[PDB]
């Protein structure tokens, strides 16, 4: 593939229906070594069993909890045993305590809710590109994450997640912004949704939904030097309905 | 003038040139009722003697850091006491742990730093939108906040501040979306600066903007003239927001 | 008022509840003496009368058609002849020919309905800033000019004009940055719909609930021109409610 | 390579150092059948030679003014008399008179300006989704146009192109809109210079290059970015993303 010869950690497989799971799929297609990680022991076995079939193997599967530094550094230690360097981190980690996420913004956003979904959400990211400067040292690889339309507009229920969305992509504009000159690239991936999810569909441009493949091959190719020229971009794979107001 | 019936709570006034003070004195000329929370017991005697200043009184100056949700919700309280509602509510409250503020971003800053920055920065907002919910109902009223091109694109040292910025921004569209049936808005106010020649030169006007230039604008948004404007983020900083090179 | 001791000449006066004569009646209820031109001979009567209601007078009318250089530049040489000097322009024109806002945009879209919609939707703009510079010279005076969401996302049977109006909002931030050392502020107002069964689901979206008026964007245009913005230039102002920041 | 299966018309192929020219040869390097437009007479010939270069032939050449309505007709008529089908259309010509591009926006610019730099820089593209409708039905094929911060923010002694550029950005948007039914997806690559102090503070802390922007280029226009529509993608190492 255009990703041959590149090796690619992957961060939050917690399904196939994902959206990680849809980029993984197609980042081997396209020739990538990959790894991964698991938030915790439940998700252990079926991130092994898929990993396995995406070209890497229970070895290359360590556990991480974004929400711990120590964590993160312990999953560059001892990826960095098997690999003499990495070329790309994958970051695909959404949460937000839900009643945060249902409910009149203003009323149910507490500080708790706030602080997590950020922290979760924004800040792992950054951890990730920290914990792993090091490895990605001379590589000339980079960093992807995934955004979403409601950091740059508002929508129900979405509430206190647009601020931790609109974090992130400036995480992302200030990541690219200092880890370039070494000579990393710190992209995004902002995907459209995968009754109302069907109002959706006839005022996308496209008159559809994304697949979670697309946002794959997408994501394959920002992360591939085919995208060598592209930093700090946020690419919209929503059939174009960022573009649509009435 | 063009605020006079409308009552104000600003919060974060600290110096007597900061944005938040220009904000404070044209409010005042345009006939705003003012309150003010002061920070720490420190800023205490500064609060209140700008407060006299601007036609309120000590008694109208409210203990306040928008680390705590319970001092928060007593200055609603406390104000509660003195007006049976109230119109305005300015936030001028813009900080992070100074040392992330200082070298790579990437490399200078924390989880912790992070944390902090988003949550006094950011939350400390919504917040002040929650806490305040009640004392503003049916007057259709506003919320005044403050960002910066930080949010927007990157430049030095900014870092971490430039995501808690782009969190209130965000912050500003929503609460916008929520309050607005009740008859609030909410708006926001990105300034310019106050060798940082190069910006002066490539700033459309040629020089920076003022405080007084951003508190016209500062009032002007919390003020009926602006009654068909919410979820807005108003740039006061001469055009060089507009500018590539 | 705080338009008090500044003249401005007022271009797109066609109705009178256009948002051309919100701004007007703004700008005049703020101290601001005023200047019209009417866009051919069919409105002049309308525009002249306006223009009594507003402090201003029959003189004070000038005709001009925005395609013609010749009487944009007509105006100006017949306005200094009352005013040694101009402080602000206003600019509220929409028009692209019907049968391009109609339809799907793809086929309706012709190069000639495309041209005029750029003209007089965009390029006059540039035009006004051009022949009144020597007017406006030394009176750290504005430029204003209107806009719409069009420009920035899409809506059906608004077509071709959100591509002239896309062009105008750039070329608002090009006129403030070439004009800005010499004292010119330029900016936009970009109104979301006016009222009068499409436009009811509009505002159970804007976060208002509700459209905006003539009042509301006359008021933003006015303050805009007046030296309490004096610290803004570049800037495209949004007065739909807060529409332009919603997505579902 | 991805783009196997599928053939293009590419138009604005003028110079060897053309960005025209980089989306070509990358789009060609990963399999396509491409199809070429020469502006006047001069130029022909050197059209042809680059498209003989590129699995292409003189015979898949055909001129074209952009200015011109009838030619454009013209182009997908001959065209369909060689293809089936139409699967990418390329848009690379950015035109404004000189005197425009030269000194300050207000005084220089001028109307009969506007208009050709309008018209040419921007009119073209919707011509061109026009004109080649109905080769390009049944396809689920791809428009790409190019553009620039100029649009986006201001600069010197770029004027009114930025004019032009931002109206043609809503043009993609507009066109995605219209033409996402059918499939057709429309994109726009906004890429950078190929100066010296624009490099200083882009964060890749270099330049993009001709084959930079014309692999994304070929990228959005491959059944690789199907979930992609009406989008400005910058390839310029982050640097609108820089204050």
């Amino acid at each position: 593939g255009f990703l041959t010869g590149k090796r690619a950690l992957i961060v939050g497989v917690a399904s196939k229906l994902s959206i990680a799971s849809g980029i993984a799929a197609a980042m081997h297609r396209e020739g990538a070594e990959l790894a991964f990680t698991y938030q915790n022991d439940k998700l252990r076995g079926r991130v092994e069993e898929f990993a396995s079939g995406w070209g890497s193997r229970p070895e290359l599967c360590f556990p991480c909890d974004v929400a711990d530094d120590s964590q993160i550094e312990a999953v560059f230690a001892a990826l960095g045993k098997h690999w003499d360097g990495l070329d790309i981190i994958v970051h695909s980690v959404g949460f937000a305590p839900g009643d945060q996420l249902d409910g009149d913004f203003t009323a149910v956003t507490t500080r708790e809710g706030f602080r997590i979904a950020h922290d979760i959400s924004a800040y792992s990211f950054i951890a990730l590109a920290k914990a792993g400067r090091e490895m990605m040292k001379g590589r000339n690889g980079s960093l992807l994450t995934l955004s979403y339309l409601g950091a740059e507009r508002t929508m129900p229920n979405y509430n206190v997640m647009g601020m931790a969305k609109a974090s992130l992509e400036a995480g992302v504009r200030y990541l690219a912004g200092s880890l370039g000159a070494e000579g990393t690239r710190v992209n995004a991936v902002s995907a459209g949704p995968i009754k109302m999810l069907a109002a959706n569909e006839r005022q996308t441009p496209l008159r559809r939904n994304v697949t979670i493949e697309e946002v794959g091959n997408a994501g394959a190719f920002l992360c591939s030097d085919l995208a060598s020229g592209i930093s700090g971009e946020i690419l919209y794979v929503d059939g174009g309905f960022n573009t649509t107001a009435m």
